[PDB]
């Protein structure tokens, strides 16, 4: 092993963030969803954990920000998605292109996470994910291989299990693009409630009769 075990690690890791819940501080909360600013560590900044009920089962959960099957086609801030080299049936590497620009002051990004999907036994269904610098993808000036050190993206059973799940996510991304302070306060934050948005969309997409607006082909 080897992308499996950082990743396998780097699952309890961010998982380790769930379950760590101090030193940090919310900047960012509506209704729903709670975005708590900690910190980076991989990085001179911090991290930010959002934290959402989306009235659904972990297992739409996990199936709408699976992979490659409409993640990508029926969200917000998502672009393409490309299964560049996956290591076995639950650790893969994706080439994600990304919308994730703050209005103007960001140009859209290269996610290379290699990301590993781990459930813990009607506790989480969580998928890791490591900006990872491997060879079977080289960014471009275009497309920014966003470092989004060992982050992830975890689906907890809350206490109604079935009929309302706990997703959430962390990233300790490095923005090593040309963003001011003030800019990267919008993109993360903002950015992660947008990832429970694409949830609570994606998963009324796949639950209620909202595939009218069919946004790209989600299969291709």
């Amino acid at each position: 092993m080897d992308f499996k075990a950082i990743a396998q690690q780097t699952a309890q890791e961010v998982l380790g963030y769930n379950r760590d819940t101090s030193g940090w501080k919310v900047v960012k909360t509506s209704k729903k969803i709670t975005v708590s600013s900690k910190a980076s560590r991989k990085f001179h900044g911090n991290l930010y954990r959002v934290e959402g009920i989306i009235p659904e089962s972990p297992a739409k959960l996990s199936d709408f920000l699976y992979q490659t099957g409409d993640r990508i086609t029926w969200d917000k801030s998502l672009q393409v998605y490309n299964m560049v080299h996956r290591i076995d049936s639950d650790t893969f590497i994706c080439h994600t292109i990304t919308q994730s620009f703050a209005v103007g002051s960001i140009s859209p990004r290269d996610f290379i996470d290699l990301v590993y999907i781990k459930r813990y036994e009607g506790n989480m269904n969580i998928i890791s994910s490591k900006s990872v610098d491997f060879p079977e993808y080289p960014p471009s000036s275009n497309y920014i291989r966003g470092y989004n050190h060992p982050c992830g993206f975890v689906c907890s059973p809350m206490e109604e299990n079935p009929a309302y799940s706990k997703l959430v996510m962390f990233v300790q991304t490095e923005m090593r693009g040309k963003l001011s302070p003030s800019i990267i306060e919008k993109t993360m934050p903002s950015n992660l409630v947008n990832f429970i948005l694409n949830a609570k969309d994606g998963i009324k997409a796949h639950r209620t009769p909202s595939r009218r607006g069919f946004h790209h082909n989600s299969h291709s």
